[PDB]
């Protein structure tokens, strides 16, 4: 029960906010499958910020949980496919705790909404 426009600036700057935590911009493009030909073996649904940059713009998040559920995949795809004492899990793991400080705080301004 808000205005589109609003919202939408909103995970805008979310979004953004999550890519400054990826300072190695692992995350800021799919998963390159020249260098990682297998991985879509098991990985069902690859999920970057490029293309949540692409879904927002298109309108596929129009709820908070919606964003947050991409962002998500993006940790967990990558918890899941790199191995414990990689840079790669480290790396989702540190993402996931900034991520989710970033998160929580954006959603308590689209509750004011
Ligand atoms: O799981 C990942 C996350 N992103 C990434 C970028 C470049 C290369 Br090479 C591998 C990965 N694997």
């Amino acid at each position: 029960e808000m205005q589109l426009t609003p919202f939408l600036i909103l995970l805008r700057k979310t979004l953004e906010q999550l890519q400054e935590k990826d300072t190695g911009n692992i995350f800021s493009e799919p998963v390159p499958l020249s260098e990682v030909p297998d991985y879509l073996d098991h990985i069902k649904k690859p999920m970057d910020f490029f293309t949540m940059k692409q879904n927002l713009e298109a309108y596929r998040y129009l709820n908070f949980d919606d964003f947050e559920e991409d962002f998500n995949l993006i940790v967990s795809n990558c918890l899941k496919y790199n191995a414990k004492d990689t840079i790669f899990y480290r790396a989702a793991v540190r993402l996931r705790e900034q991520g989710g400080a970033v998160l929580r705080q954006a959603r308590r301004q689209a509750e004011k909404m």
